[PDB]
């Protein structure tokens, strides 16, 4: 069910991908702090893949405690012809936080099951 999207050593992204209807995938996006000290100023941007709508909804919060799972959820929606066909689909994303006494980033392009 839960899909890594990504894991560096202090945030692990996952989701959950469920399919609505013969054109859209929905994605249930969690964000996990998985380090000693919080996490805050989060916010994912992401790009639209290829051949497809993308629809993201704004965040449940920008704030993570420390070893905290799923402090934060965030649905998207990925629409069109390449989830109908079994098209890859790659999702560009990136990440901005705080933590630590630094101001981090974390990026990726992320090919979807």
């Amino acid at each position: 069910q839960r899909h890594i999207l990504n894991q560096s050593d202090h945030l692990r992204i996952d989701y959950e991908l469920t399919r609505e209807s013969m054109t859209k995938l929905r994605l249930v996006i969690f964000y996990s702090n998985i380090s000693s000290d919080p996490i805050t100023n989060f916010a994912l941007l992401v790009a639209s893949p290829k051949g497809t709508t993308l629809s993201l909804q704004p965040q449940s919060g920008n704030m993570l405690q420390s070893n905290s799972r799923d402090g934060i959820k965030q649905i998207a929606s990925v629409e069109g012809i390449s989830v109908n066909l079994g098209k890859p689909i790659k999702l560009k994303w990136k990440a901005n936080y705080c933590t630590k006494g630094d101001s981090k980033e974390e990026s990726g392009t992320t090919s979807l099951p």
